[PDB]
């Protein structure tokens, strides 16, 4: 059930009814690869054979060096595959690769622990070793064997090309890098919830792109990638979306006109009694009513920051806001409808499919909902709405830009506040 | 005919002579293949197979959720694939898919009303049906068999591909989605004006890079993929490009220098009566003298933003600026010269290949065309100027820098403008 | 040796310790393929030669066209590939592909002399004028051929298949462009030092990825396309890294508190006697201790801007920050630990992974290295530290922000400096 409130007073608009998927942690597994130490029919044999001892070699020379790769700006800065380098600075110490050697020689799947304690899921996912030692070294012949060859062959290849224009890191993870199958079992033999293992197993797309795949060492016939996957920790809390769009005051004289903002647009989701509040623009992939966003990328706010949407005003938490005099015409699109901004001389509508325009919208912030409206038209932009089902409220309120003098209206202010631009105001009352 | 024009007094150049062909609203396409249900020759045909039904798996499982995906600060926010999801949306109707199939049963081209009244083109790329029905199922051998089945299957493994690490939304719509002669076909039986299709065809390699492909539904042995491509519904206007770099004084004192920089800088076409500008670098892509941009990026304008260009002060535009007191070094390299802003120490220089340094900049904002001119140095940093031909034009003009009295310059201001500038010096000036 | 100093006075650190590699120019050569003109086992040739057939015919429809392409706003602004595009325009002119072509008559390498004096080197990847006229024409048959004819046609096909999603332009340069050997060869014939060679082969992973490959010209059965590479004039330097966070008073008063940041993070290097300042993140690639960064996206500073890591109040170079009241909480990883930024109601704490919780932050802006530390949390935000060997060093000193009067602070302030509040403040207290 997505639902959408529309606050007239301060030109945004809030989506609820979303479900969180947040990554918190990682999970770092070790996938091998097992390697062979090396007429017509030959001969394509033998190309395709220089093509793997050339893959061979070009990882080999590509870990010549250490594995690296409105309020955004209030951001910290992480290091993301900071846990999976760990892991793979480990599997150079002495003896740590013929560890894993040994617990995969009969079976492809293994838990191993390294040497500093970490437990690692590990996974051999092509015995190349097995197939050039049992079939090609006999030869050194039939088409069907080329066929097989090039068939087994390509996935090194393309693991290889990956990390040769990737610089030995990648996002998303590839199914070169795992297949579907290989992700998806892998997912079940992790140590994690139910909760977990079902919610990964039915977004594996999103896993994909929430993962890393590390070239990490060439060595003992052994070529090992650190595969570093998403943990899970915060799981179907409510999250929200907040849409903002300038409010300006619609004065004919042009340049007299004074704006402000609501800044704190993004992503919202209650966790662990706070709210993780996701500023940019696309750091959050929404699946249908689940909302999957990347903690790195997120401020942790004291729950309060949700009166903003109901209160602007309100005592408990200062609403940052920007401030201009440039009103400029837009629309944002919402979750259930649309915002417009509509300033000057600009001709903004919003139309159905079957009969055109069925609306004009007057200057000033206003909004529709998508139900019968399938597009927007702000100036020479059309945009098409969301045609997601769901209710949209559309509280009215005066505009809250009309409370304030333009005189003393301190504009060109970015990082603001009510409380911040209050200040401003009782400083310039005073010296007049 | 691409013509130049730098303004000595404002640090800033208009190119000109570009013809516009600006996406301003979507078609959307219904892409299908048709899908089949189910000694060493034979063994490779299970294996390619095995590769086929899990990549059906694979696009199966990933559809269980709803697809989704200086003065840029300005713009509204859109919702780019609205319009292929709600086709999408429709697809899923019960019948629906059933109405494609039967009208591509003896063609593999048909327009098909969808049940709200929606006429979409549908295009089947692929039978796997017939080929697997007819040429694998009375097997169930040759080797000709395993390398043709290899070559069929092999697009539907690359499209899953595609769609596995894009969470089932591509751009540029690859070669795989669309060959070029199919999306050339396409383009040819589309609904649209005779300019469009010349325009479009001449172009695919940009109109790849303006579509979405967008997974929709597997059902009744139907694959089904929107493929959303770009309208040009506002082509051959005029378009031309905004240059702009700091203008700064040059007193030697250190730190006493005040700095304004033009802020409207980007792509400008006339369009329907106003101008569309397009704030953001490479948002607009350059072909020859044809410059495609998306609406979706831009603001919506009076022509009289282009006045800023001939007169800043001009009394029906006010134009906007930034002011600062960072007088660093740089250069914009414009579409046919070079913009040198050369503060302090800096070593600024224009060069050309065979002969060396022939200018040496003083302190200040200057120029230099592109004709006999290969590179610029301002400091450590070497630029390769366009070797595009055509003309430009040196105004001469003092810098508007030089007209404001520093003592009370405000500084730091990004979102301004002529006008506010003065306003602010009248509020510091009254106070004294 | 890398090591790391934390200044508590200014909530910053500097990393220290890498060397140099920096892009300065570029070179361009010429990768040409040599293109001829034109039962089960035949049908399939015939099948790979339409594919053949269709990407000289896509590669020939693809250039109609000209080919193009917190204090990072103060960057200029150059044309990546404008050095490339020359060449390539010089290729157009009559006579000019015919040089190369009979330069590579009798070898695959060759330094070729352009008309307006350019020296390039070309080099001829793949010669499938030869394959089809002696090994495919005789035909128009066994399998083995269609095998052999599939793998050299692939080549083609997906050059032709990169270039339709980019435009004609890609960047990294991919395998298929040129070879691991190939790019190793073509180092090798580069006109370069021995330091150039060792280190571009070395790094060839980061070599591609500051490489374009520029689709050129279909022309007398050679197909061309530039490869531009980059040239590192600048080696072996000190470089360093400096990371901020804001600073901030700790009053219990919500609202009451003033903070500020060190706007210069981001990558130094010494260079030709000043300092090349890179302010954007990710523009830099880090190898071991080996820094690659490119000049366009630098500015040149005198080395005086180092002084602001020891003495921010230093009378030599101008520091720069930015002002705000926005105290919210966050943490930035460095190279050898992690500057936590903690205010308000924020949980913020490192913990080793065997044993937890370590130690728990008070407000302010505190340090911890990564020796024995495996992560910091602040508010719902776990950073892995990066665990690379080296020393930190904790310079203890008193927080800067207390020596301001709140009451007269300048905030929101964001291309500021130290000179430029001390400017504010003193025009506040004028007026009381
Ligand atoms: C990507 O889209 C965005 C574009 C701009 C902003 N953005 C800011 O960051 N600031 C703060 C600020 C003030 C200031 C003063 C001067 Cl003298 C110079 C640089 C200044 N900067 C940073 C500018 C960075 C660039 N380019 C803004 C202040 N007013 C309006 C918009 C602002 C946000 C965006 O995210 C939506
Ligand atoms: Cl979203
Ligand atoms: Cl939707
Ligand atoms: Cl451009
Ligand atoms: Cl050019
Ligand atoms: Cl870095
Ligand atoms: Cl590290």
């Amino acid at each position: 059930n997505i639902t959408e409130e529309f606050y007239q007073s301060t030109c945004s608009a809030v989506s609820k009814g979303y479900l969180s998927a947040l990554r918190t942690g990682w999970y770092t597994s070790v996938i091998t690869i097992e390697l062979s130490n090396i007429d017509a029919k030959v001969k394509l044999i033998k190309q395709e054979l220089d093509k793997y001892k050339n893959a061979v070699t070009e990882l080999q020379l590509l870990m010549q060096s250490t594995p690296a790769t409105f309020l955004g700006f209030l951001l910290g800065v992480g290091s993301a595959i900071a846990s999976g380098v760990a892991v793979c600075k480990v599997l150079h110490l002495e003896g740590e690769v013929n560890k894993i050697k040994s617990a995969l020689l009969s079976t492809n799947k293994a838990v191993v622990s390294l040497s500093n304690g970490v437990s690692v899921l590990t996974f051999k996912v092509l015995d190349l070793k097995n197939y050039i030692d049992k079939q090609l070294l006999p030869i050194l012949s039939n088409i069907e064997t080329v066929i097989e060859f090039q068939q087994k062959n390509n996935r090194l290849l393309e693991i290889t090309r990956e990390f040769s224009v990737n610089a030995g890191v990648t996002t998303p993870v590839s199914t070169y890098m795992l297949t579907n199958s290989e992700l998806l079992s892998l997912i079940n033999d992790m140590p994690i919830t139910n909760d977990q293992k079902k919610l990964m197993s039915n977004n594996v797309q999103i896993v994909r792109q929430q993962s890393y795949s590390i070239m990490c060492i060439i060595k003992e016939e052994v070529l090992a990638y650190v595969v570093q996957l998403p943990l899970y920790g915060v799981i179907d809390t409510p999250c929200w979306k907040l849409h903002t769009s300038p409010l300006c005051t619609t004065n004919t004289k042009e340049g007299s006109n004074i704006c402000l903002t609501r800044t704190d647009r993004g992503w919202y989701c209650d966790n662990a009694g706070s709210v993780s509040f996701f500023p940019q623009a696309e750091t959050c992939k929404v699946q249908s009513n689940r909302v999957f966003c990347d903690t790195m990328n997120s401020l942790t706010l004291p729950s309060e920051v949700n009166l903003c949407n109901v209160d602007i005003f309100n005592p408990k938490y200062d609403c940052k806001i920007m401030t201009s005099k440039t009103d400029v015409s837009s629309s944002v699109i919402t979750s259930l409808g649309a915002i417009v901004s509509c300033y000057g001389k600009t001709k903004c509508t919003a139309s159905n499919k079957n009969r055109g325009i069925i609306k004009t919208f007057s200057n000033g912030c206003d909004y529709v909902s998508n139900k019968g409206v399938d597009t927007v038209s702000v100036g020479n932009t059309l945009y098409y709405v969301n045609k997601q089902e769901g209710k949209s409220l559309y509280v009215k309120g005066e505009p809250i830009i009309n409370f304030y003098d333009p005189l003393v209206f301190p504009s060109d202010e970015f990082d603001a506040s009510i409380s911040q631009v209050n200040e401003k105001i009782n400083q310039s009352l005073a010296f007049i």
